[PDB]
């Protein structure tokens, strides 16, 4: 299930700026490089393995359709 | 299961802006664009997509039945 | 399981007052409306939707039976 | 599983004080009234429930055989 | 799985004195009793049980072999 | 699944530094010298066993390929 899949692939392909806000409230800032149903790749000068059980909130930095 | 469905549909439907506080405090608001068991798309500038695993509090910003 | 659905019915039905404590240390307040194992409906001016999984302790504001 | 039950019930059964300490810090004291593998029910003026999954440590006030 | 259990088991049979690191940054000091896959008993004064889902890190106070 | 183990390797295989930032900001150092699905040991005095519920995000101290 079902609707994270298709909201971060239209980011990843649309090479979309995102924000992702941790549960601990820190801003991670990049382009999704590729996820799944565990973590999630974030690329800017290195790629970073995000653990989706430690987001709160991706937010694009412009309005993308899904 | 069966409570949550009903109470979220409500407030998507109705467009009734809600705050949602995260696990961290930090509240957000904006309206319910859509949800599935494990997210909650939230409408404002731009569609963001809060993990449910990182709310603790879904607040309507007035009475709605569900 | 088990223990959970006896106490929390107990201050429903009774409607007893109750602190909801959550996992950030932020305290909630009112009376349970309703539950399932994944969320509590706390009413006071609107009903909130509090998950289960960002609550530490709840407390009623008296002792109740279960 | 396994190592949870006979050291709750130890301090269960002997009625004694533990400290019951929060995923964010917060120092809970009573007695261990009853538990089961979600909630355990912390005693003093009134019953509490509180989730384990928000628990990090129980520390008996004194030393008890399991 | 089964990195965890001789890693741990390293730990209890030599004694080794560790640190366990809680979630909300807390330090926890003593020596491995025993554990299973929820919880760990940390001896000093009396025996703790440390729930592991509130653990972050388990630091030996030397190095140990597993 | 699936991302984690080619990420994560490629990290343990070429013996690049990391950071491994836990849930509550505080940030470890180290090499990666193995890991399951449930824990990450990582190299420096001395081996530490960080449970990945704990991590928020794998920042490589340079680039490495996966």
């Amino acid at each position: 299930q079902s609707l994270q899949d298709p909201f971060l692939n239209a980011l990843r392909r649309e090479r979309v700026p995102v924000s992702i806000y941790l549960v601990n409230g820190i801003k991670l800032q990049g382009q999704i490089e590729s996820f799944d149903q565990f973590v999630i790749l974030l690329k800017n000068t290195v790629s970073q393995m995000v653990y989706k059980h430690a987001i709160s909130t991706v937010v694009p930095s412009r309005p993308v359709s899904h």
